[PDB]
């Protein structure tokens, strides 16, 4: 079964473009507008502007991984967004960087 | 502790880093040269590697950023701050 990635983003193009590097076989992908999570979902791509303020990914996680695209440089958004179990890329984000970072998380995950 | 090597000639942020990573949690230890996680600059990474690693890069490439999460690593783009990469660090190794 392919691993099944959500991302939460208005870049249709970005998600259409990644969607067709990465092999069926392997990953599936769903795109949607809000934030969420779905049962089948290893793994969501969420828009910092789209992540909600509040939001934990917690140390002894049960749900899904989730991995964050930025905008923009700023420190303490940064430092936010690791403390509150995060990882992230910052812009540019091609549709090459996006698929091999999706490749790269579920590998070692 | 988690021990975490520095490959990295930012001698500033090697000590400015480490001061504030608890020493009961994490002991780090700077390298001149290529441990649960190692941050190395990419000007020392070696290039023909893959992972078994975080990368510190200077400036953004495409080409660079693809190559190297397709060897199996993550990185960070300068600018790279001492809480910064505290941060990472903990959280790489949580």
């Amino acid at each position: 079964g392919p691993k099944h990635v959500l991302l939460v983003s208005e870049h249709w193009d970005l998600f259409f473009q990644t969607k067709e590097l990465l092999n069926p076989e392997e990953y599936r992908c769903t795109i949607g507008q809000q934030y969420k999570q779905e049962l089948s979902a290893d793994l969501v791509v969420c828009e910092y502007s789209l992540l909600p303020r509040e939001i934990r990914s917690p140390k002894s996680l049960e749900g899904s991984f989730v991995l964050v695209l930025l905008d923009f440089f700023d420190e303490e958004t940064s430092v936010d967004l690791l403390d509150r179990g995060f990882w992230y890329l910052i812009r540019p984000i091609t549709p090459r960087i996006l698929k091999s970072a999706i490749s790269l998380f579920l590998s070692q995950h």
